């Protein structure tokens, strides 16, 4: 099976695949993410990421209970939180146009847009429509290409 | 800096701290350090350490189901875990001298010899004192009175 440093590598490929099939009412010139929560597979994301234009996405590590999730990031990639914290991550997000990832596939039922699988052979994911809907932001159908494939030996 | 930024360089401080209070039956030329499991606060402890003595600390991520923890390090840093994995990885170091730190802790009952609690203004930490007594590596008491 995959090691975590590989499983690392691939979430942010996998991440900038993501990214580059949504769009922001109004684009930074530095895409903002954060790291939300404990997890596994950031430390990649972490180093920062170039998407395919060359903008760069800064990423850090923020407090589960900081108020202004909403305002200080473009991307969140959500960790292993509780029940409690992840109301609050979800509620300082509404209204705000942020993508939401998470590195768990269970918090599509709870307000993530996207979650990610990282067993197997290879990262897959699934979506939330209603999460998506409510964003903020403009997310391609064609985003879910990535995950069938993904989910293709 | 960042709140989780400044308590992950606190976190370095009072590994390498501990640290200084335990011996190993065999001491290495370097000390190795694994990270397991979801955590908030090891980005300081993944760039690398180096004790007061010169000792370099080598960290890595490893996985909660990797069967040979037990021998890969000489320090555990653990994430959280459900119950499955905790007993998964302590399978894996059990009989062997492996230092095992916990990022939370609001038991330190069952599992690693200390558990941080990094929450409010400072540090704290809490001793397992069943678990370091059956441990393999020699813990100086003068360490218990740096925990809360």
């Amino acid at each position: 099976r995959t090691s975590i440093e590989q499983r690392s590598n691939a979430v942010s490929q996998v991440l900038l695949g993501i990214f580059s099939y949504v769009r922001w009412p109004k684009e930074p010139a530095v895409l903002q993410l954060c790291v939300v929560g404990p997890t596994e597979y950031a430390d990649g994301l972490l180093r920062g990421m170039v998407q395919a234009n060359g903008r760069r996405v800064h990423a850090e590590r923020r407090a589960v209970d900081n108020p202004d999730l909403g305002t200080l990031c473009n991307v969140i990639y959500l960790g292993v939180v509780d029940e409690r914290e992840r109301q609050q991550v979800f509620r300082s997000l509404a209204g705000h146009p942020v993508l939401s990832i998470s590195e768990r596939g269970t918090e599509c039922s709870v307000g993530s847009m996207f979650c990610l699988n990282v067993g197997g052979p290879r990262i897959t994911f699934e979506a939330n429509l209603d999460s998506i809907a409510r964003s903020g932001v403009r997310v391609h159908p064609s985003v879910l290409k990535l995950a069938r494939r993904q989910a293709t030996p």
